[PDB]
């Protein structure tokens, strides 16, 4: 039951309409999603609860789209739509030179499809999905925060290793940092949001919260 708009609904549409989704509204997708996918999301990264979880994922719709559910960017396997920023190299059947991401058989993959890509709950649910691909990559060799930290690293840029230790600070830190506002300024459910670089959020000891 990931679909959130109707199927059948035009892209135009689906683009519109989630782009007039409340922040509360994408809050509650992705919590939807969490709930449903919390053991192995748990597995994978070892968060302490639900409740973290769900602001971690809160703080990658701040990195990736500020929660404007109809951000679209980038080319090719960098193309990627939604709050959280979902890459085609997420979906199956989507281009033939894309990495595979058959790692996941906890979660369905979706079709590369009109509604797949566009519709929010499809894109939520894949995003999480992709993540989850490279976060289990990363645990044959990191533990502990370093599992989600470079499982972002992947998600961002196809790989967990690699990138500069700038980017891991301005992309993953900050990712952990923005989640953290949610939790700790009772913002997981209202209509309230921060902002990449946004100087009130936390930044000390950003991974902590979550384990
Ligand atoms: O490269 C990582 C991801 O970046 C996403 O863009 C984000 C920008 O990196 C981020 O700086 C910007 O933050 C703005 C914010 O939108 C604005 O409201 C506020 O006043 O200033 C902030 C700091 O300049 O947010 C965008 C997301 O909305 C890309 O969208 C994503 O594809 C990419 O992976
Ligand atoms: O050399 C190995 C294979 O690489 C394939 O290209 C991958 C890029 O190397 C990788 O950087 C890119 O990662 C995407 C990522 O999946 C996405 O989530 C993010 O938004 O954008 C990243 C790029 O900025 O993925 C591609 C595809 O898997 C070549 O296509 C392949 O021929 C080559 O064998
Ligand atoms: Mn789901």
């Amino acid at each position: 039951n990931d679909g959130y708009f109707p199927p059948g609904t035009s892209k135009h549409e689906l683009i519109a309409r989630a782009s007039s989704l409340k922040v509360s509204e994408v809050k509650a997708i992705i919590k939807k999603q969490v709930d449903e996918h919390w053991d192995v999301i748990r597995d994978v990264c070892g968060f302490k609860n639900k409740e973290v979880a769900y602001a971690f994922f809160f703080g990658m719709a701040t990195r990736e789209s500020t929660f404007r559910a109809a951000t679209e960017t980038g080319s090719g396997a960098s193309h990627a739509f939604g709050p959280l920023q979902t890459a085609e190299t997420a979906y199956a059947n989507a281009n033939p030179n894309y990495m595979p991401e058959h790692n996941v058989p906890e979660m369905h993959q979706y079709d590369f499809t009109e509604y797949n890509f566009y519709d929010v709950g499809i894109s939520v649910h894949m995003g999480i999905r992709h993540f989850l691909h490279f976060a289990r990559l990363a645990k044959e060799k990191y533990s502990g925060r370093d599992i989600a930290r470079h499982g972002l690293m992947g998600y961002n840029t196809g790989w967990i290793d690699g990138a500069d230790e700038s980017w891991i600070v301005r992309y993953a830190d900050e990712t952990a940092a923005l989640g953290a506002w949610y939790l700790r300024n009772n913002h997981m459910s209202d209509d309230e949001f921060t902002w990449d670089t946004d100087p009130r959020v936390d930044r000390s000891n950003p991974w902590e919260i979550y384990y």
